[PDB]
């Protein structure tokens, strides 16, 4: 499924993002943005064999099980296929455990290079919230 923007925000604040670990929507929104371009069947293969999974590209070295991806965990304890889902709870249930890890939102290389600092608010602009 590609979400339209505010239809994601909408999404993510019903799964309880909004502010968590103290971010606001638009964090997540933008991180959503440059991950995914909003398309929850998203994959992209990373040089090190590992995949990434999903709206916000959850990893498959930690995060989830793929089968394929030689001495990873899954911290999430999920599928990595859960991750591909019209329905976003497995991929936020799972983002609240990655910013939780220590890193808050750079674990998201994309957010610290595309969104850290910028006008996160931009993206729940008109949004009905
Ligand atoms: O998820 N990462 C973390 C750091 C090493 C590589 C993978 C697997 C792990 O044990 C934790």
């Amino acid at each position: 499924k590609v979400f339209g923007r505010c239809e994601l925000a909408a999404a993510m604040k019903r799964h309880g993002l909004d502010n968590y670990r103290g971010y606001s929507l638009g964090n997540w929104v933008c991180a959503a943005k440059f991950e995914s371009n909003f398309n929850t069947q998203a994959t992209n293969r990373n040089t090190d064999g590992s995949t990434d999974y999903g709206i916000l590209q959850i990893n498959s070295r930690w995060w989830c099980n793929d089968g394929r991806t030689p001495g990873s965990r899954n911290l999430c304890n999920i599928p990595c296929s859960a991750l591909l889902s019209s329905d976003i709870t497995a991929s936020v249930n799972c983002a609240k455990k990655i910013v939780s890890d220590g890193n808050g939102m750079n674990a998201w290389v994309a957010w610290r290079n595309r969104c850290k600092g910028t006008d996160v608010q931009a993206w729940i602009r008109g949004c009905r919230l």
